[PDB]
């Protein structure tokens, strides 16, 4: 059948859609589609042609209020590339707190993390009840799904300015050096190449966590 509401969602709002590329964009929700149990979004992008994309595929064009994000919540975030930016999908690894100076923990769908604010986040519209389960990438999946069902406990390594360790590269071992610490996050300098990446203090790619 062809709707006119579903939920909160109305045709002819306006809303952010995933496209091909993983990223989102904006666009319009130009008609609500079902076939038996499922569920469809048409979308006609700004500068795009059109998708019919399923709900976990589409996120409202607002910020959230705080009360509404949990760990666990699906979003898509701000995510720096270079020196471009881009809006991206993650799962919310924690809500702001004084450890964390208020911000965001953003686990994104490719590996990555970041701190975020409020005003960088919009939430998914209809996401999977184990949210995870949209994630891709198997490692990835498997290693969000075992943080945000065992949360609060969180094994950590505890890092120093200048300390040595080994960091996890395309599948070996590298020599590498702590930068900086900021909350649950790392800056390591890779010492062969000298190119730096934020890291999950619990990530497996830490040697000391893989151990
Ligand atoms: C490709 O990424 C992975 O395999 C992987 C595995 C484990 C962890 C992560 N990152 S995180 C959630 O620690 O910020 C990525
Ligand atoms: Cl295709
Ligand atoms: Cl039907
Ligand atoms: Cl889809
Ligand atoms: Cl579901």
């Amino acid at each position: 059948e062809n709707l006119y509401f579903q939920g909160d969602l109305i045709v002819s709002m306006r809303i952010l859609g995933k496209k091909r590329t993983k990223t989102w964009h904006k666009g319009t929700l130009i008609a609500i589609q079902t076939v038996g149990p499922g569920k469809k979004y048409k979308v006609k992008f700004d500068n795009k042609g059109k998708s019919l994309l399923s709900g976990n595929h589409i996120a409202y064009d607002y910020h959230p209020p705080a009360d509404k994000l949990y760990v666990g919540s699906r979003v898509v975030a701000k995510y720096k590339d270079g020196n471009q930016v881009w809006l991206y999908a993650g799962i919310v690894a924690e809500t702001p707190n004084v450890k964390n100076k208020l911000r965001f923990l953003i686990f994104f769908d490719d590996g990555y993390a970041s701190y975020v604010t409020q005003s960088e986040l919009y939430p998914i519209c209809r996401p999977l009840k184990k949210t995870w389960e949209d994630i891709e990438d198997i490692s990835c999946r498997d290693f969000i799904e075992e943080y945000v069902t065992a949360y609060p406990n969180r094994p950590m390594v505890l890092l120093k300015s200048g300390q040595l360790i080994k960091t996890e590269w395309e599948g070996t071992w590298w020599k590498s050096r702590v930068e900086e610490v900021d909350g649950s996050l790392v800056r390591i300098l890779f010492l062969d190449d000298k190119r730096c990446e934020w890291i999950y203090r619990g990530s497996t790619r830490l040697e000391p966590m893989f151990s």
